[PDB]
């Protein structure tokens, strides 16, 4: 099953909700990730150019997909097929971001 | 600010998360709505045809936008500009639904 991460739209996009599969994949419990930016999933071998593409997409509230090297709580690397989409209201205000996380290792 | 409702994809789409604006708009605290289908927001003056359109869209996991009459916890009616989108993984599995709620009574 694919994980899901929901963040606030502003500040530094703190996590406000994760589903069960997020914990299955990453080894982190909800309580230890809520209020944090999801970048804690990154590590030494994470590709900087990929991170920059995510950074730009989020800044512009544009949908993006990347295959990015992430790390479980225990430090084991995994390949994360990550898809991020903005959540907008009818007036175009960005309410939140939703990320889908699939372990494609 | 617009409210947000996140539900599971299956088994009559129980609410798994709401943002603070949801509480401001509807008068319900998270604890009062988690694990329930959002249809408790509806009431007697809610348009049945609108509800039917939502029902069919959600069953097919299709995005839908409707203006629907809803009710706060205390029974006060309000017009809800509601936008629902499925969340899918790249294999096409529906992971969740996300609803945006805007009070457009005024
Ligand atoms: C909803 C959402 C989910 C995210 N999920 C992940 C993730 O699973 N793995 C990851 O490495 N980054 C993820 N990110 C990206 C980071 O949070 C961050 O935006 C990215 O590293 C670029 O910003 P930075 O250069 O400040 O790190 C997610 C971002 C958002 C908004
Ligand atoms: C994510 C999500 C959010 C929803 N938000 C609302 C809402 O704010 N107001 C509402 O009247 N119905 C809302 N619904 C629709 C009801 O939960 C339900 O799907 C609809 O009433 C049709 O089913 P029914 O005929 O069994 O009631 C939402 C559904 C989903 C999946």
């Amino acid at each position: 099953a694919s994980g899901m991460i929901v963040t606030d739209a502003g500040a530094d996009q703190p996590i406000v909700f994760v589903n069960r599969a997020f914990s299955t994949i990453t080894g982190y419990a909800p309580n230890e990730v809520l209020g944090r930016n999801a970048r804690f999933l990154q590590g030494p071998q994470t590709d900087a150019a990929t991170v920059a593409r995510l950074r730009e997409a989020i800044a512009a509230a544009r949908p993006i997909q990347e295959r990015i090297l992430n790390y479980r709580k225990d430090g084991q690397p995994f390949w994360n097929q990550l898809s991020i989409s903005p959540v907008r209201d009818e007036t175009g205000n960005v309410v939140a971001f939703v990320g889908v996380v699939t372990d494609v290792t």
